[PDB]
């Protein structure tokens, strides 16, 4: 047994910050 639920929680924290940068990177046109 272990803390699999918590393991995904921390992983989502990185994806949450990444999603914010991913949206800005995709919205940024060729410059």
């Amino acid at each position: 047994s272990g803390s699999w639920l918590r393991d995904i929680w921390d992983w989502i924290c990185e994806v949450l910050s990444d999603f914010k940068t991913w949206l800005k990177a995709k919205l940024m046109p060729q410059l």
